């Protein structure tokens, strides 16, 4: 995945927002995304809490309060489209920093299985021209009786996509 100039380069963020160390009925992976975009560009849609179905494809809808204010501890409730094993999630956003472009939030609640879930997604510039790295972690707990190999392969294969999103909605701003 990463390259070793990558990695480097990446060390102190992933020590600092992307490394866990759980005890089991628990998991946790960390993913990459390589952009071909400014990283103002991609951080302006990534802390764009209150409009995730902009880049997250199983999202139909997104409701925020009248009063929504973009603040560490406001909330989203986002719908999930039809025909999945889920239909609803809460969120609560934990983190919100435009300075190192970091943000994160928590599944509170809601209609799936993907309890105590708590992601946070880091932006980060490269220079070759300027392009970003996107990286994502989270951590879950393994439902009773399901693995924590299915567990991460259900939650990595749709931050996968929603990164993928991600990039070609960013590149195709330029
Ligand atoms: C697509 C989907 C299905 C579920 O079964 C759970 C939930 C409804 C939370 C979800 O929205 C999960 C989304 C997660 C993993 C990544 C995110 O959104 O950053």
């Amino acid at each position: 995945d990463l390259t070793q100039d990558e990695f480097t380069q990446l060390s102190q963020s992933i020590a600092e927002f992307h490394t866990y160390q759980l005890g089991n009925g628990r998991c946790s992976s960390l993913l990459a995304q390589r952009i071909h975009a400014p990283p103002e560009t991609v951080w302006s849609v990534v802390r764009r809490f209150d409009r995730p179905q902009i880049y997250k494809h199983f999202i139909k809808s997104c409701n925020v309060s009248e009063d929504f204010e973009m603040r560490v501890g406001c909330t989203r409730d986002v719908n999930v489209i039809s025909g999945l094993p889920a239909n609803t999630s809460r969120e609560r956003l934990d983190l919100l920093d435009d300075d190192r472009r970091v943000t994160g939030f928590s599944i509170t609640g809601g209609e799936h299985r993907l309890r105590n879930y708590k992601s946070v997604t880091t932006v980060h510039r490269f220079e070759k021209r300027i392009w970003t790295v996107v990286l994502e972690s989270y951590v879950v707990d393994v439902p009773e009786g399901n693995s924590e190999e299915d567990t991460r392969l259900f939650a990595d294969t749709v931050i996968r996509l929603n990164l993928q999103k991600l990039a070609s909605i960013t590149e195709a701003m330029n």
